[PDB]
């Protein structure tokens, strides 16, 4: 079973301890690609979207059937997509673009619910959710506390303040904030991506 | 009628008493753009070949059927060529290449020169020109003493060797050294070109 450990997750020792979300990729045997990307799953995977050029990293990270990006035990981990050799830091790009859009309907969605008659408890999470929702740590905060209280606040509203809170429960993977990563390698970087 | 005179190019009064080849194109009036250019075509103008990214310098520098690059009166002037936005340093690397490419059989067809019956005087300006064939000034300096003496020369010769002058004939315009020159604007080089 998973022990909760507050081992410092900025060393070496206390990185190990967290799952790692990249395992049994099709990399060659002792590769120097497939530790830093392993490392970043064991940091931010939790929460982090990944646009992955054309190339080893593309091809040990996704050719199909097998995924070597897996989930941890509440079921979350890292989404990956590969467009083209030459537009990943683009295709990444517009990733963010969007990932900040859906933020944005669901702190609108937030902002409706202060003011309608909902817990006292509800409105404390979801004013401190608005005040760190750019924050990593914050996020996770008071998203966690308001992905706790929603299925006991639906239950006890109705009329559009329930679909209020339905439509905030519809958004409430975009509570944490999400980590843009962008991986290639050094032939899409220098040459045919630089621009 | 053309007057030769010893200032020095180097400097403001020197250069403008060259010849502009770039006259009355469709820029603006005042435009911040053809200065530049026709101050190189009154240095370099003798010799050279553009690469123009499409932009302004492509509207007024070639838009049919007026053209603004110009010859001065031996007939010499820069020959002018736009591929598309985006390839337009790749495309002047490549007439670099080329114009190498061409340079080089001259200097196989003089290297043969050397061990043919030919004058003294002819031998004289290629041992000359293969020296400094990649120097601007020694380049015209000896190749207008090639470009003089072949028309006596063919008429002395007979056979192969006769072949063999033709054959240097036909690339003398190969001799004088050319200067490749990449034009565009900040549109370009900054953003869709600049990788
Ligand atoms: C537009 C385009 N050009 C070329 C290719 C072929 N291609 C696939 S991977 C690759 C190079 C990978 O080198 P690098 O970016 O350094 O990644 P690495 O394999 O070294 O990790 C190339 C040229 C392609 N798929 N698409
Ligand atoms: C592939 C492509 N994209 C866009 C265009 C349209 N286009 C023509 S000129 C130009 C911009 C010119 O700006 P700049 O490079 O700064 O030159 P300037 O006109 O300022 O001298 C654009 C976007 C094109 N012809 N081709
Ligand atoms: S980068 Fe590619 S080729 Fe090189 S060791 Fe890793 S998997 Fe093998
Ligand atoms: S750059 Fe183009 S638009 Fe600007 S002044 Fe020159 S010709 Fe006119």
């Amino acid at each position: 079973p998973e022990v909760k450990v507050n081992f410092n997750p900025a060393t070496v020792k206390g990185s190990q301890f967290r799952q790692p979300l990249l395992e049994f990729s099709g990399a060659c045997a002792g590769c120097g690609e497939t530790p830093y990307v392993k490392l970043v799953t064991q940091l931010f995977g939790d929460r982090m979207i990944i646009a992955n050029a054309t190339g080893c990293s593309s091809i040990w990270g996704g050719s199909a059937p097998a995924c070597p990006y897996t989930v941890n035990r509440q079921g979350h981990g890292p989404a990956w997509a590969s467009s083209l050799f030459e537009d990943n830091a683009e295709f990444g790009y517009g990733m963010a673009l969007a990932v900040a859009k859906r933020q944005d309907e669901l702190a609108t969605a937030i902002s409706k619910a202060l003011e309608a008659p909902v817990s006292a408890a509800f409105k404390a999470a979801c004013e401190g959710w608005l005040a760190g929702k750019d924050d990593a740590d914050r996020s996770r905060e008071y998203g966690d506390r308001i992905k706790a209280l929603l299925p006991g606040e639906i239950s006890q509203a109705s009329g559009e303040v329930k679909d209020l809170l339905l439509d905030i429960d519809r958004q409430k993977d975009y509570l944490t904030k999400k980590s843009i990563w962008i991986i290639g390698g050094d032939g899409w970087a220098y040459d045919i991506g630089y621009g």
